[PDB]
């Protein structure tokens, strides 16, 4: 009510970025791996879940994590369900560290047709939703990808994510819409072109805002019309492929538009390194996340 | 005489990748500080040199570096001045680990015209080819930078590289030309089109092989009629702003180039963690890299 009131303040004026640390079961050995913990050091997945729920732990109880230039945070499901320092992630994100708390609701991607993946379906969506209520949790972010410039598909893209919008809207939660157009993609300024053709159409027609989690525009500053619209609350914005100084570079050509970096934020990062080093680097990636995040 | 037919061989024939270590003065801060070693914690620049020449040496020292996988490592000019274990660099990369040593012979880059950033005229470019020669030195490397699909421009970046190509050949040394056309190109896949062009036209022309080292192409494969030039001793190819999962990814998908990376080899290595998680997490790196770099 008056958190809700607080935090919705906070995704819409504060200065700063979110975190994103809502791999799922499919995409954790990457992330370990990438902390120095190696396929071969676990050998269930009760144990690989504990093991980024440490990492995790170790991020959010981290000094750097204290530093009000992450304003936002986007949980998995199991770590939603999981406790921090004996206390329910999401309430200590906001109640010990004034962190938004969001959780990703997607269950993943269908197989790719008209150059797209749309999300794959998912029934208990609206169960999913009241269950992250009962935690406090914010809001939601879903992913969906865009390889090609094709307008059926981009249209596609961006009518199932709204519609999804709309129905967590509905449980009183607000959506992180994430159509993330790949890096690579052969025609990415065009199809960057219909994207953005696609969602402001959608939001002349809503009634309540949302936020958009994009790649990187090819063209700087193309989203523009899409920050400055009445209906979109803040455009964060994905690594997808580039390293956290190349994402930064180009996130500080794009006014207006804060980062939502999740491998990127914590590249340097490791199980084995000492508390010290592991605090100053973390501190120094969000501060210069950060600095790009607010021009 | 045996060692140059040898390095000839290995760098012709042996699958792998270059391992780029030539970072100069004004790029080792931010090696550093990636590395989690802060400005804040040198104040002299020869505190700096000695700080990024223990992080090469503990490199260049580690088990990972004596695999194989790694067929040749660029060197700064003052690392090769420098020693590892009582040891001139150069040599003990060859002596020692069976590596081919090169050396960056650029002294950066002009102001941007025409779309394009040429290399800053060198005068004592043919005592820096003399100098390393006596250390046994067995190539140099060179960048030069492509902002925009300008054909003249690009003719004019290709035609130095060229001409500092044929100048650094005369001295019995292989030189890499790197012509990097930005990751953030508006036009990258016209760029690397005239770039293409240029570069075949030029070696049309040669008399004896060269190496490339290029951005990873928009249009995956693009640079076969390169690769399969006579005159084309090897392609390697830069990370560019890519993350390492990135930019293996895209190396995977382009036949017969193997990795020539910096940062991107390194990211998750730091001062303060453990020899033994260091060694590891370098070996897998590079273990990832090379799985890229042989398809």
């Amino acid at each position: 009510n008056a958190m809700n009131k607080e935090q919705l303040q906070q995704m819409r004026q504060a200065p700063g970025f979110v975190g994103a640390l809502d791999q799922s079961g499919g995409s954790t050995p990457k992330a370990l791996k990438a902390y120095g913990i190696q396929p071969d050091a676990y050998q269930s997945e009760e144990e690989m879940f504990d093991l980024i729920h440490q990492m995790r732990t170790r991020m959010i109880t981290s000094p750097a994590f204290a530093t009000g230039k992450i304003i936002g945070v986007i949980l998995f499901e199991r770590t939603m369900r999981g406790k921090i320092e004996g206390m329910p992630t999401a309430d200590f994100l906001w109640e010990k560290r004034h962190i938004v708390p969001f959780l990703k609701v997607d269950k993943g991607l269908q197989d790719e047709a008209n150059g797209v993946q749309l999300m794959k379906p998912f029934p208990e969506l609206g169960k999913l939703c009241e269950e992250a209520v009962g935690y406090h949790v914010f809001g939601t972010k879903m992913r969906s990808v865009i390889k090609q410039a094709n307008e059926q598909g981009i249209r596609d893209i961006v009518e199932q994510q709204f519609q999804w919008g709309k129905e967590i809207l509905s449980h009183g939660l607000v959506p992180i819409l994430e159509p993330e157009v790949d890096i690579h993609c052969p025609e990415k300024a065009k199809a960057e072109e219909i994207l953005k053709r696609e969602l402001l159409a959608q939001l002349d027609k809503m009634t309540e805002p949302v936020m958009l989690k994009i790649t990187i525009p090819t063209v700087d500053n193309f989203y523009k019309e899409i920050i400055e619209h009445p209906m979109m609350l803040r455009v964060v914005a994905l690594s997808g492929g580039y390293s956290r100084e190349q994402a930064n570079e180009l996130l500080s050509r794009n006014h207006g538009v804060i980062a939502s970096f999740s491998r990127a934020l914590v590249e340097g990062l490791s199980a084995r390194q000492t508390d010290a080093e592991f605090n100053a680097m973390l501190e120094a990636s969000i501060e210069d996340v950060y600095q790009a995040s607010i021009k």
